[PDB]
Parts: structure tokens; C-alpha cells; sequence
């Protein structure tokens, strides 16, 4: 299990536009394409990330390369956000993979909503950081995936992906 196994099982695969838990469209392994309604700007956005004109299909070589794009710029995020790196410094390589599906599906946005989370997770108080983390529109929303990303945050193992 790495980084790559375990979005895959958190995004699935699909290589037709579809719209994700929160109604965007998105392809592939979760690679948001817009947040507009509009499907024709969705279809825009796809053309300009393929580099050709897709109509909303794409093979699973295209989708698994927005994948390596995908998170290589979350983990680059992750080092270029003040208060993000040294928190991901401090964790171990499994919980460092917790983080990158954290950042791959919320984005940075909310960053300074988890302060408390990030603090505890710095100080390795797990179990408390896991409470704090499931105080969440993140976790009510998904809360199978939140339960999946939060163990492993509370472990450092790969219990809840098997
Ligand atoms: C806001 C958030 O929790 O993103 C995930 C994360 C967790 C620990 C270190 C870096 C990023």
C-alpha cells in the first residue's frame, strides 16, 4: 500500500465526466475539472488538461496520468504551506500519506479550520487528534473515507485500506 493505492480505493476510476460527492465534475481518479454547472466549461477544462479534444472521454493511460500530476502537486502544496510542512515533517511515512489524501480531496482552503487537528497531530496525540479531526463538515460528509483517512492518521498502518 502507498500513496497511489490508497487514493485510487478513496476516488475509484472513471474515464466519462462524472460529478463527485459534492455535484462538480470531475474524471478519472478524482481529478476535479470545475466547479461549474455548466458542463460545456467541465468539457473546456478536460480538453486544456489532455491537450486534445476528448469530448468528456478519456483512456486510462490519460487518467492515470492526471493522477501522477494530481499528486505530485498536492505533496508539493503540502511543502510550499507554511503551517502544513512542518507538520508533515513530523509524521512518518504511512501518516504522511493520511495528509496527502487529505489535501488531494479538501484542497488548501480549509487549512486554518484544522489548526487544532495539525497541532495535535504535531505533538503525535493521536487519539486525540483523531477526535478532533472528526468534528468536521469533512467527516459528516464522507464519513467512510474520513474513517479510513483518520485511522490511518491515528495508527501510521494501513489497517483501514487492508
Ligand atoms: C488541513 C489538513 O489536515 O491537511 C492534511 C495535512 C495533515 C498533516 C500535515 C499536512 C497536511
Amino acid at each position: 500500500m502507498n500513496i497511489f493505492e490508497m487514493l485510487r480505493i478513496d476516488e475509484g476510476l472513471r474515464l466519462k465526466i462524472y460529478k463527485d460527492t459534492e455535484g462538480y465534475y470531475t474524471i478519472g481518479i478524482g481529478h476535479l475539472l470545475t466547479k461549474s454547472p455548466d458542463l460545456n466549461a467541465a468539457k473546456s477544462e478536460l480538453d486544456k488538461a489532455i491537450g486534445r479534444n476528448c469530448n468528456g472521454v478519456i483512456t486510462k493511460d490519460e487518467a492515470e496520468k492526471l493522477f501522477n500530476q494530481d499528486v505530485d502537486a498536492a505533496v508539493r502544496g503540502i511543502l510550499r504551506n507554511a503551517k502544513l510542512k512542518p507538520v508533515y515533517d513530523s509524521l512518518d511515512a504511512v501518516r504522511r500519506c493520511a495528509a496527502i489524501n487529505q489535501v488531494f480531496q479538501m484542497g488548501e482552503t480549509g487549512v486554518a479550520g484544522f489548526t487544532n487537528s495539525l497541532r495535535m497531530l504535531q505533538q503525535k496525540r493521536w487519539d486525540e487528534a483523531a477526535v478532533n479531526l472528526a468534528k468536521s463538515r469533512w467527516y459528516n460528509q464522507t464519513p467512510d473515507r474520513a474513517k479510513r483517512v483518520i485511522t490511518t492518521f491515528r495508527t501510521g498502518t494501513w489497517d483501514a485500506y487492508k
